[PDB]
């Protein structure tokens, strides 16, 4: 629960809590950065009443483009590295969303996903975001560290959505087809830290079954010296795997033994050349082995012990891939759905006001004398009620008119309007029969959504 | 050190200041259901003092504690924990709400009758200090009797500082050595939230004519005998700030330790029921008053409060007087009255100014709507109103603003009665600002009103 992903979403309840607080408070893209303490306090205020770490530390994690595939906060000042760096206090930082953060929490303001009342009962929150790309295969969940519960992999944006057009595209499909065609599109996990995947099983045993292991490696690259002397230079690492703590265990293995072809380390990285590790090896040693020996002796080589476990109708399940994808599109289908439900219920409220308008501009006149004739409001809003044939919500509608209204290129504004609700509702309706609409819906929101945020694979492959 | 010193006109140092005023422009107000404290924490967090230590919720608890402020300013439900060491329910766990007395620091604060300043991240305003409607840092005081405090102003009984300030409204002119005889007239003494006694004059007159003194005070103490001649002594009030289970252990220590010989139990038998209730029972051949004696040379039964007025005044700290303290305030309130009747006059014009122009739109309203129905746009129709009533932008748009209610006869009439009315407003609050005794008349009564709904009996008996 704290511990696994929602399905539909990718999300536990403290980043979902930030990334709602956050959005509710208007920190989005288009706006400057907020200090990340108004995001921590609205978030400890209204939905997790605690002093404790958890919530700012989830808004760094998720500003941080080492650790999530898709950033879904961007931070700006001191949010850490890929090492030992510390992140600077949340009165030193500020973030914002993302762009596909705003992807994640798109229209949940029309009903959209079920709420909640929150801790204290005096507002909602929500049990689920709407989630309009696939973030729980794009940024994963868990981690390859010991004790965590779940261990699912993040993948490419543009590989998951293929596999998400395909099971639109293909609703009658059974489980077999489904999951050949989605193994066909997903090639593997796609770290943000790219790197390689050495072999095939182990993705394909993940993708089958819930479970498999994965080895990952960094990519090394060699360099002469003009003394002659060679060194390994190492510019990718597996994902998770400490910049600072993988140095130091190259140090400590020297030590203890292991690796003596290796005659120096310097930590060469910068922000400019991005990691550059370079280990001098002995005049007497052969650089290939020495990068074997690497693989043995650190996490130059680490294996990613992908464990599909998420939280599916409060349940949790180990799911293959295949299940991954249909329950995130049947999620989709709910989201437009009722978001078409949703506008289609305020459509006919619009409408319904519209036309009673209409019926006073077209007895304005009339209208006018009525409510200066009458002695009080409530005398008025009765005769409007009798003289045009309206209900008392059109009345009212028409009592709280404005002067500046009645301007001609206002007045035909009413009318403009009411001819293009109705054309609105006549398309909602339609949406609503049709589910072949509703698949292009979400067909093409996300086909937009990917070609704007979309990007290369990172990690390589190699069967 | 703006840490450590309250300002001198509203008695706060800036977390306190900024809670309050969170929790009032969060409507946590004393008419409506408590909100859980963790609310008031976040939202004085994210707008005021962006910190993630306790020292808010920590400003918020001791606010809400009856034993710790004379006139607590936080109405909380919960466990705010106790005059002893019991820790108080963390923040989801307990709810706050401002008291009626709080409401009086910050009423009409959205008069302009204080400066604000822009917060740490320059997204919103916040006060410099409240309105400040009753004495509050002569009634709640600021600092601490301990050791090493950087202040220490003792809280007073408010009926009684309301009777310094009205004298020091009529007075407005006395000088100092006239002043300072007069309140020190009418403010007693401290008057703590914990009761208990004050021994002698001299302390609390030093305090008050020159800042420093050394106030004695003194818990309650009774003897309890039988006819087979076991006795006990019942503590039940103590000092100010004397932390009940710190004392009890003092006790244990000082009888381990060799003092306090005619000792043989203690216990502490305080429930909700009777209140404080230390019971410390006598050996058969000690005499219970020679007991009680070496209590108060031993323990802090009887403890100094040693007064320390020193307050923040126009930014610079000052070791100041009973005369000083009061005056000061009074220069506050004066400046909130006038303050607020320059804010609701310049308000009053503005209406006056946007009637006048409805008034004209309503005597040629058949020219007026048949100006704006003819009109293209709404721009068009705003110069035409200009041009045709001969009036400004601004009223051309409240008119262009009007709703179609508004035009029914009772609030047509309503629009022309609000103009005259608002007129006689307008005269009555330029009277206020050509009259300095009117505005202090104003203080006074109001200051009367909240004395007279909030003020209550002295808990602190001082004696000889």
């Amino acid at each position: 629960g704290r511990a696994l992903p929602e399905v539909r979403d990718g999300l536990k309840p403290v980043h979902r809590r930030v990334l709602y607080a956050m959005f509710d408070s208007g920190f989005r893209p288009d706006r400057s950065h907020a200090k990340s303490a108004r995001s921590v306090a609205e978030t400890m205020g209204n939905y997790h009443p605690h002093g404790d770490a958890s919530i700012y530390d989830s808004l760094v994690r998720m500003a941080q483009p080492w650790s999530l595939r898709y950033p879904l906060v961007d931070g700006q000042g001191n949010f850490g590295s890929p090492g030992n760096d510390p992140p600077a206090a949340m009165r030193y930082t500020e973030a914002r969303l993302t762009p596909l953060a705003m992807e994640m929490l798109r229209e949940i303001d029309e009903e959209t996903v079920d709420f909640i009342p929150n801790y204290d009962g005096r507002v909602q929150e929500p049990t689920v975001l709407p989630s309009r790309f696939p973030n729980l295969l794009a940024n994963g969940s868990g981690g390859i560290a010991v004790g965590m519960a779940t261990n699912i992999p993040p993948h490419n944006l543009r590989e998951l959505a293929d596999a998400v057009f395909w099971a639109l595209e293909n609703h009658d499909a059974d489980e077999e087809e489904t999951l050949a065609a989605v193994m066909g599109r997903v090639k593997g996990p796609d770290f943000p830290t790219a790197g390689l995947i050495v072999g095939s099983q182990g993705t394909a045993d993940a993708y089958k079954t819930g479970r498999g292991s994965i080895r990952m490696r960094g990519v090394v690259e060699v360099e002469e010296d003009s003394r002659g002397r060679t060194s390994l230079v190492i510019t990718e690492l597996p994902y998770q795997v400490n910049h600072d703590n993988f140095i130091t265990s190259i140090a400590e293995q020297v030590r203890d033994g292991k690796l003596a072809g290796i005659s120096n380390i310097e930590d060469q990285s910068s922000d400019r050349v991005g990691l550059r590790i370079v280990i001098e090896i002995k005049r007497d040693a052969v650089a290939k082995v020495v990068i074997n020996n690497l693989y043995k002796h650190t996490q130059l080589q680490t294996s990613f012990g992908a464990n599909m476990l998420a939280i599916v109708d409060g349940v949790p399940r180990t799911l293959r891939l295949d299940q991954l994808i249909r329950y995130y599109v049947d999620h989709q289908l709910d989201v437009i759905v009722r978001r078409t439900t949703y506008r289609l219920r305020k459509a006919n409220e619009r409408a319904h006001i519209l036309r009673g308008l209409v019926k006073a501009l077209d007895a304005l006149d009339e209208v006018i004398a009525l409510i200066r004739a009458s002695e009080t409001v409530d005398i008025a809003r009765a005769g409007l009620i009798e003289l045009l044939d309206i209900d008392e919500i059109q009345a009212q509608a028409i009592l709280d008119m404005q002067l500046r209204r009645l301007a001609a290129l206002e007045r035909q504004r009413i009318i403009d309007d009411l001819a293009k609700i109705e054309a609105e509702i006549a398309d909602l309706e339609d949406i609503l029969a049709k589910p072949e609409r509703q698949r292009g819906i979400v067909r093409d929101e996300l086909a937009e959504i990917v070609d704007r945020h979309g990007d290369d694979r990172r990690t390589r492959i190699i069967a």
